[PDB]
């Protein structure tokens, strides 16, 4: 051995030895328990930061935890290949997405294998392959038969000079971002995944995720947003139907979820696009300039709830089916026309929206809910005016008395009697746009023929290969000025026909390369049968909170229609979420990368990302420091969830302790070389030994919980240097001595393994002639841990009568208990009771 620490050059012997031992390229071997650690692929950036060396230590930490405890371990990695950053750079460098794409993944690669994750590269994946995409394409066509993917017309942002969709992201003020020009609304055909049919099993099977954190799934539910509410008809009154045709002549039907408040309805409101909103401004040209002006306005709910609430009466007045009072209608901004019916009721006494518009307009207030004594204020809006769990109906007919669910309940029976409501669920849920007027994405596998309409490529004709051959110019999608692409034949007739030229929703890719990962170069479905019965769903998941919706909401809907083709056998794909903090950095700039400056505007510290360019490169830290340096800082500098500040310092701390382990074996072996480890009974051992033993297997137990069922690897790293530092104090110098050293240093290094398992590797193999991952996880002796037991002596009215044997654990209780028993103070308290029992801990008990 070697006596200085010399990473560059045990790194790359240490990641022969396990490749050529294969110990991470896994098979559905029945012999062993499944593990499937899955970290969140990444897009081919070109280069790696510190953010990923960090998401992808925690889920190697993870893998290699489980895989020293006897898991056939998958941690398979990938490339999320399809997007606009490859357009983007394709513009402006004049080379093909594909090109710039594979470039960026052989360098990003080798990035990764140079960090020594356990990954099995045998299922590398890159979703740009027709290999890949292919099943995304056959999913496609599969559903599109059964009506689940189905063809609309939907809006989009068109940019008149760009000539280009654009999307909201890239809509400033109304007007393109690199143009400026006015955006048009436009209505185009676009392809749609049925998702608001799965609504209620994507919102009940959260129920199933035991072990998940509660506020991911606190925000699944509230981006699903299902409400139970009331369908509410108010008769439109006879003077005021002229302009309205069919149904809308006869009533205007809205939606509530606080039907209980319906006797406390002062007016009405609907949408511009409302029928009744039409007919009324056919010869008022202020309510035409009202409605002319919501139309032109984002119904994004980023500006919806920052917007300022309005409205303008219509002169039309509705009954309310309860208590006979008729109603003025107004056009109102916030009614938003496709949720509901585009009308509402409004209850300014209970709901504060309607409370700050009925102020503005003078409406009136009519109280019909109270809590408790509270006093209704007419002028000042009260927390408890909105109240619903507390309150009880006031001025409410025969419904005066009733909690909110009675109440809504008997609501419900009153109108079904009378025809003019019912209940009814909604849910803010829409269905999930699937095209993408863009080039570098999956082709939809789409034929428009105009004799048989719009018809999916048959199975036997899959992929639609996208040509590689191709660079973007940003006017527009070069797909549709590819004749020699969208020219085809029609599948079902042969006669002449046009491809499907939109591309697909980039977040389909990764809906579902988790199963994919299960057998990547399966030829004859998504994913084989046996594959995906053995590894079942992914264990643990690690990746950020921001992805904590869409991409987990379309992922799970993704698992449950491949569930229904029968492709799959779970319900939810993730058992367990970890989402790691953000690293941080300062930045400076115009923006520029702090490697290139030495200690331009010092700004703020920040997130790493590309769009500061305060990302620092990996491959700059472990030329100057070794992988394993960059791992400890990186699991040592914070707990997994909080952020992780960048530290030059905290790179200098990890790589000495990294020598101080190195120093420490080195030093052991020098004065004597490898012994048998300290195994089975230790009654006489020294004092000395007995504790370094205890403080061993403590040491075992509290890394084993951190890693195993706490998560936290910061602590799991302070433990083990705890046990260093009781070992430094402790003469190991003798021939027991050594054999607990031993001991201490071959659990040391199997316990840091998974953190730095490059050192680890090579220490362990000086100690101990066994493959590491044979030997497994260290083991507790809970006989190391139990202390000795004291002699305490027990007093009878202050007279020495007897002693008693007591554990070192035990309570003044149990003191105080086994007092009273022993021989010596029953034959000397004479049968009296004890008027007070003094208890000195470790030293005597005198019953009084
Ligand atoms: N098209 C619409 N545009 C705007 N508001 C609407 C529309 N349809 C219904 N509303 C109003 O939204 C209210 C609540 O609907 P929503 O789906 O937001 O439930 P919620 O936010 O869970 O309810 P709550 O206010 O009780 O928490 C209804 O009472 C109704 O007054
Ligand atoms: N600064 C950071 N600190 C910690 N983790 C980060 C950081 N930046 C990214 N990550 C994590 O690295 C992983 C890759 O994220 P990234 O945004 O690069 O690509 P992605 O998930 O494929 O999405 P997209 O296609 O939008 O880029 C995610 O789990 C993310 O949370
Ligand atoms: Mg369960
Ligand atoms: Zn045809």
């Amino acid at each position: 051995m070697q006596e200085h620490y010399q990473p560059a050059a045990i790194e790359p012997a240490a990641q022969k030895k396990w490749d050529d031992a294969r110990i991470s390229n896994v098979s559905e071997d029945a012999s062993k328990p499944k593990y499937y650690c899955l970290s969140m692929f990444p897009y081919p950036s070109g280069k790696l930061h510190m953010g990923h060396v960090r998401n992808y230590t925690i889920g190697d930490v993870l893998s290699r935890f489980k895989l020293l405890n006897g898991f056939n371990v998958m941690q398979p990695m990938g490339w999320d290949a399809f997007g606009m950053p490859a357009e983007n750079a394709a513009m402006k460098n004049n080379v093909a997405p594909a090109a710039w794409t594979y470039d960026n993944i052989e360098y990003m690669k080798t990035q990764l294998k140079s960090l020594g994750f356990a990954v099995d590269w045998e299922r590398e994946v890159a979703t740009c392959k027709p290999e890949y995409y292919r099943w995304e394409q056959w999913l496609f066509t599969k559903l599109f038969e059964k009506g689940i993917v189905y063809r609309k017309n939907g809006t989009v942002n068109w940019d008149p000079v760009d000539q280009t969709v654009l999307a909201n992201e890239q809509v400033i003020d109304g007007r393109g971002w690199r143009s400026g020009a006015l955006i048009e609304k436009r209505e185009i055909p676009m392809y749609y995944f049925k998702i608001t049919d799965y609504a209620e099993e994507l919102l009940n099977d959260l129920d199933k995720l035991e072990h998940w954190p509660e506020q991911v799934k606190t925000m699944q539910r509230n981006w699903i947003g299902k409400s139970r509410g009331m369908t509410v008809r108010f008769a439109v009154s006879d003077d005021s139907k002229q302009g309205l045709e069919g149904d809308y002549a006869k009533f205007l039907q809205v939606y509530t979820t606080r039907p209980d408040t319906l006797m406390g309805a002062t007016y009405v409101a609907v949408a511009a696009e409302h029928p009744l909103a039409t007919a009324a401004a056919a010869d008022k040209p202020e309510l035409q300039a009202f409605i002319a002006e919501c139309k032109a306005g984002s119904v994004a709910e980023a500006d919806m709830a920052t917007m300022e609430k309005k409205g303008v009466p219509t002169g039309r007045y509705v009954v309310n089916p309860l208590n006979g009072d008729k109603l003025e209608v107004w056009i109102a901004n916030y009614v938003l026309w496709g949720y509901g019916d585009g009308a509402v009721m409004a209850v300014p006494a209970h709901d504060e929206r309607d409370f700050e518009f009925a102020a503005k307009y003078n409406l009136p207030k009519k109280q019909v809910i109270a809590v408790g004594d509270n006093a209704f204020d007419a002028n000042r809006w009260q927390e408890w005016y909105g109240d619903k769990e507390n309150g009880v109906l006031v001025n409410s007919g025969d419904l005066d008395g009733l909690d909110f669910q009675t109440a809504f309940d008997a609501v419900a029976a009153k109108l079904q009697s009378q025809g003019a409501g019912e209940p009814k669920t909604q849910y803010r849920l829409r269905d999930w746009g699937i095209s993408r007027q863009r080039y570098w994405g999956c082709p939809i596998p789409i034929v428009h023929c105009e004799k048989c309409g719009n018809v999916p490529v048959p199975a036997d004709q899959l992929p639609v290969v996208l040509p590689e051959n191709v660079v973007p110019d940003g006017m527009g999608s070069p797909l549709a000025k590819m004749p020699e692409f969208y020219e085809t034949s029609c599948p079902c007739c042969g006669g002449a026909a046009k491809r499907e030229t939109d591309t697909m929703d980039t977040f389909i890719e990764s809906s579902w390369y988790f199963f994919r990962y299960m057998s990547p170069k399966f030829s004859d479905g998504m994913v084989s049968a046996e594959s995906a019965k053995y590894w079942g769903a992914v264990d643990q998941y690690i990746g950020g909170i921001e992805h904590a919706i869409l991409h987990l909401l379309y992922a799970r809907f993704f698992t449950k229609l491949m569930r229904d083709e029968g492709l799959v056998n779970v319900d939810e794909p993730f058992e367990r979420l970890l989402t790691q903090g953000m690293v941080v950095c300062e930045t400076y700039y115009d923006w520029i990368n702090p490697a290139d400056v030495e200690l331009v505007v010092i700004s703020g510290t920040e997130k790493m990302s590309k769009s500061k360019n305060n990302g620092v490169d990996p491959q700059e830290l472990i030329n100057a420091y070794g992988a394993d340096t960059a791992r400890l800082f990186m699991m040592f500098a914070a707990p997994p969830e909080q952020s992780l500040e960048w530290s030059d310092s905290g790179v200098e701390g990890a790589h000495r302790f990294l020598r101080r382990l190195w120093r420490t074996v080195y030093e052991y072996l020098k004065q004597g070389g490898a012994v048998k480890a300290f195994a089975g009974n230790q009654d006489g051992l020294s004092k000395e030994l007995k504790d370094l033993r205890h403080k061993l297997h403590s040491t075992t137990a509290k890394v084993s919980d951190d890693y195993g069922r706490r998560q936290q690897f910061n602590t799991a790293i302070a433990a083990v240097m705890e046990l260093l530092n009781q070992y430094d104090k402790t003469d190991t110098g003798s021939e027991q001595g050594r054999a607990v050293a031993q001991e201490v240093l071959e659990a040391a290094v199997r316990l840091l393994w998974p953190i730095v398992p490059h050192i680890c590797e090579t220490l362990w193999s000086e100690l101990n002639g066994a493959k590491l991952w044979e030997a497994g996880w260290p083991t507790v002796d809970e006989a190391a841990l139990v202390k000795s037991e004291i002699e305490v002596m027990v007093q009878v009215n202050g007279k020495l009568r007897g002693k008693i044997t007591v554990a070192a654990d035990a309570s003044k209780a149990d003191l105080e208990a086994a007092a009273l028993a022993n021989e010596g103070a029953v034959k000397f308290m004479e049968g009296k009771p004890a008027k007070k029992i003094i208890v000195v801990p470790g030293r005597l008990v005198n019953i009084v």
